[PDB]
């Protein structure tokens, strides 16, 4: 076949099988698609908004207006504030549901306990809530506290941006008027200026969006994510299994799948208990086993460790089709993007239920829906394991042929700001010192989706990250471009070996590898702590710093809204595939051109690894030049 | 010339004058679209979401599904459902606008007053609220207690829902799992669901925009509306004066435009100070008027008289181009939508000045930005006056030529469900007594923008009323489709000339018109609570009702919320043009045919004013049977 398929031979292995068994997957569905691409939608320049449309631009016909009046460069700015509106909000949903389930968990009624108590008072003190009383008592106030925080408006000051950003960012922010409220009132806000004939200004939608990123950083991301840490600990580096190989059909097997990891810590809980071990050697099986698969899965591998029980990380959302076609899977557990909905009829065919554990979840063929609440959780995980029980013995045991690729690779997860100035003796200021010295260039942070849009599944983002080492620059890394890091061997140690000389003698110096796994997109504001921490070690400003960003395979909002945001905060941040915005000459100008004279930053564009890692490499060493150095 | 204009005499004299000046403008624009339209776009078969898009289903070369997986249907549900946010995100925005200002009201800091005291009362009495202290420390209450309503999550129960729906309805929607959340976490989940790989289930998809339209009335429309009139007063029926006609070129002319009513009210206290009027006339002017357009404009046409001051309501959306082209306005103050994006050149051309009254409204050309805060609405208004004081004198008055159409309409505004009560004599009675002899078979809820995709502006909506009155059947009439009544006549006494026997007859002896005007979209909850009294007044429930909506020349989503909360309280609703649905044969069977099983609604098609009233006379008369009448 000339279908782009993967850069892993496990997913070829699995596409074949697909094939074979003539089953609808993602990788054929994109040829025809790609017979009928219409230019319009491609370049931002069609709308669907009212019903005096469908419109689309055309001069040459005549067409260089909407009906009800608006140019090309709002039209694409509109629609993408409109989808990041989307993005937004499952990182708003997300937050609420870890603030509710710290209260609940901190009043008795969860499987789960507060772990990191260091992190609940430090955060507590920072952000100057009352201390007294129980170690409960604390986490109930720092719960209400970031609610508050989701719920402020644009009219009452927030504390987290003052705690979390840097000086120099806050006075810039302040300048343009993007100081912004909680994120539930910017979405609001920006959904209702993309009504027809509301805010038709490509500038002032572009604001918007950079004020919306903002929003989710300091409003969502950093929030849920050290609490989080508060609940399941804080992570430090650790050897993980990764790949499809880990696998093994003479179990029970368990994979969580979604970006919130409630249920798939309550599922390692609860098959540690002996009760559901001999429930599945009395069925046959040999044991009972939990997988993590996409950003749920990376949560739960950036703080656990691999055991008898939990396994590993399978891989991205470009793997969840593939992983089906093992045939080893007895339970598809779901709670949030990327479920595709077209799983059903694969499930069918090998064996495998489908359960959907958000109300957000649902597509044809799910076989069960079991909301999430923190008060059920540990109801939910154990009829989630009654459910694999019997689908093991009535639908897979004896019955399906499993196929699982021997790929297996080793991955050092678990990096956070915590981990890295432990490695460094406790001060950053050893990073410093290599930086200055030339050692290390800089740093890139790699926040990144998959797609097939621009190459065979994770083929940009792995010939990237192994052209920006060879430079001489670290990378942070973050989401399914993370996992596909970790499952190519960029995260264990042997991976020194691929650095340039100056990066791969530092890391030789430190133990660690040149690519540091951070987690999810969800992460990009932890990210932001490393990069204020570096702003303040150098007494500089954000936009001046050796740094950049990169979605170099980009899918859809959770990555577009990461991107606003390293925009917002100064920073050349690469994206391709291109967003569908180039069909707006003055909107691209605004934001590869004239965003360095705003807020410091800048996008670039290109899918080729070589030329984007010089132009990234071109920005740093300008940079570098300024600073001295 | 087979342009599309308009069915008003004074809207086509204005359009003659824009092509003169070779104005780009809303009905010349169409055209150009129109040569170049997406067939899978005007089907909802296209999807732009994510980075393997943009997609399209095309089955002859085997593009049934999305790259992801999503079938047509859920396809086209799923935008729908985004769409939808937005609508949804205007009412949230407008009603946290109106409880600050309802606050910072009692607490002295605006120019407003507590003018509905009774009406205060008793909405905190029937919320169990404490009503002990003064009005003022009852009026913070209430604005807290309905600020609560729009934040509510999933799982907290409200209490507007309670008191203002039926208890038949409130069983089918906790049968249906449709009790909504707070209006701010229902958009916000509806949003998320939207994003690739989370929803792709167009059943749930579809449950999930019910949902939204439920907290959309009973979270934000029927607070904001009942607090409005606290602030405003409850309208009563009194004569207006409608149409460009209203104009004369020798005022200062500042004209409020939007769907949010404060800046309007502001304007016209501001107005009625003789220093104000003072200026005006040492400018050479007669004195100083203020006018209403849109939505804003019916607010304060329900609630205000004519007087020497505020002269009445110029139209609807599509009579803003043509308003300009008068030369005869000086402001024109911009709080919402519709404010289309190209009104720049326009204002320049005939001399007059454009200011944004909020951070939602930004476009090309605009001279003046003044965001509303309510501590600071007096010096918005007073601004205004100053800055329409030097555009008469600087641009405008002997300078630009004036062409006003002589048209000036008289109509009937400001009916409320206490106004209905007064006419009957106190009592729901009389009107059910009439209903069940036949003298008027059935009521039309008329909710409805307007747009020129399915006819000329109004086209639709003035034939269709004149042939509903014809049937007997009463209207009840809210939004860009009330101002097109009201302009062609159907509002007044003199219309009862055109209804039929049973109907003429009622009308006579109450001394009411045939469409009597609730006002706007946000009224659709008002109006939900005449139908809750019907229903109880025959103890059945309102699916069971001889009445039905439609919004005959829908434009965008504030219309198709307000659908798909009628769908919800189980009533017919006829929807023109078609929305993206008609590529997606099962959720079109969803809509149209299997809803009666499910809420006991369903969708109503067509753009023929004939076969449309005879479809829904049909649906009035299988009501009327299986009640016995
Ligand atoms: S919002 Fe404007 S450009 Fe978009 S469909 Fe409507 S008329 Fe066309
Ligand atoms: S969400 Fe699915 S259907 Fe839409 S653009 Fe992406 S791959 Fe195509
Ligand atoms: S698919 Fe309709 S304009 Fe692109």
């Amino acid at each position: 076949m000339a279908t782009k398929t993967s850069i892993h031979p496990s997913v070829n292995e699995l596409y074949q099988r697909l094939a074979e068994d003539q089953l609808s997957n993602c990788f054929d569905r994109f040829d025809p698609q790609e017979k009928i691409r219409c230019n319009y939608c491609e370049l931002g320049v069609s709308c669907q908004l009212c019903s005096n449309g469908p419109c689309r631009i055309n001069e040459k016909v005549g067409a260089t207006l909407g009906v009800c009046g608006i140019n090309a460069d709002g039209m694409a700015m509109r629609y993408m504030l409109l989808r990041n509106v989307m993005g937004t909000s499952t990182y708003t949903y997300h937050a609420y549901e870890a603030y509710k389930t710290l209260k609940m968990t901190a009043l008795g009624n969860t499987p789960f306990t507060i772990t990191d108590k260091d992190k609940l008072y430090q955060m507590a003190k920072d952000l100057e809530l009352n201390t007294e009383g129980k170690p409960e008592d604390v986490a109930v106030r720092l719960s209400d506290f970031l609610i508050w925080e989701l719920y402020r408006d644009y009219d009452e000051p927030g504390k987290m941006i003052e705690v979390y950003a840097p000086l120099k960012r806050k006075e810039v922010w302040r300048k343009l008027g993007i100081y912004p409220a909680g994120p539930l009132h910017e979405l609001k806000d920006a959904a209702a200026s993309c009504l027809t004939n509301v805010d038709g200004d490509y500038v002032s939608l572009a604001t918007k969006g950079l004020r919306l990123g903002l929003s989710c950083i300091y409003g969502a991301q950093i929030g849920l994510e050290l609490v989080q840490d508060i609940l399941f600990g804080t992570g430090m580096p650790h050897e993980m299994d990764v790949d499809l190989g880990i696998f093994d059909a003479d179990y029970i097997n368990i994979v969580f799948n979604g970006h919130e990891p409630f249920v798939g810590v309550a599922l390692i809980l609860a098959a540690k208990e002996a009760v559901n071990q001999d429930k599945a050697k009395a069925a046959g099986a040999k044991s009972l086993r939990i997988y993590g698969s996409i950003e749920s899965g990376q949560e739960v591998v950036q703080r656990f460790q691999k055991d008898e029980v939990f396994r590993g990380l399978t891989g991205n959302w470009l793997t969840i089709e593939p992983m089906l076609a093992t045939g080893a899977v007895d339970v598809l557990a779901m709670d949030m993007n990327c479920s595709p909905p077209n799983l059903g009829p694969l499930a069918e065919k090998y064996g495998a239920t489908l359960v959907s554990v958000s109300r957000l979840v649902r597509f044809p063929g799910i076989h069960h829906f079991l909301d999430y609440k923190p008060s059920e959780v540990r109801e939910i995980a154990q009829k989630i394991i009654d459910i694999a029980v019997d689908s093991f013995k009535n639908k897979r045991h004896g019955k399906i042929t499993p196929k699982i690729p021997a790929n297996i690779q080793k991955a050092i997860t678990g990096f956070t700001p915590e981990a890295i100035l432990k490695a460094l003796g406790g001060s950053i200021n050893p990073l410093i010192e290599v930086i200055k010295a030339g050692k290390i260039k800089g740093a890139v942070g790699l926040i990144n989706c998959t797609t097939l849009k621009n190459g065979p599944q994770d083929y940009v983002t792995v010939n990237l990250a192994k052209e920006l080492i060879k430079r001489d620059i670290l990378i942070l890394s973050g989401g399914c471009g993370n996992h596909a890091l970790e499952v190519a061997g960029l995260c264990n140690l042997d991976a020194i070996n691929l650095a340039g000389p100056g990066l791969s003698e530092v890391c030789r110096n430190l133990n660690i590898p040149p690519v540091l796994s951070f987690g999810t997109c969800t992460d990009t504001g932890r990210i932001s702590l490393v990069v204020t921490a570096l702003a303040n070690a150098l007494n500089v400003d954000t936009a001046d710093l050796p740094v950049a960003v990169t979605a170099p395979m980009y899918m859809e909002q959770k990555a577009t809204i990461d991107a606003l945001f390293a925009l917002a905060y100064g920073l050349y941040t690469h994206v391709a595939p291109d967003p569908p915005v180039m069909g707006a000459p003055n909107l691209v100008k605004l934001l590869t051109r004239d965003l360095p004279s705003i807020t410091g930053g800048r996008i670039a564009v290109g899918s080729d690894p070589v030329k984007v890692a010089d132009d990234i490499l071109a920005h740093i060493n300008d940079r570098r030049a300024k600073l001295g150095i």
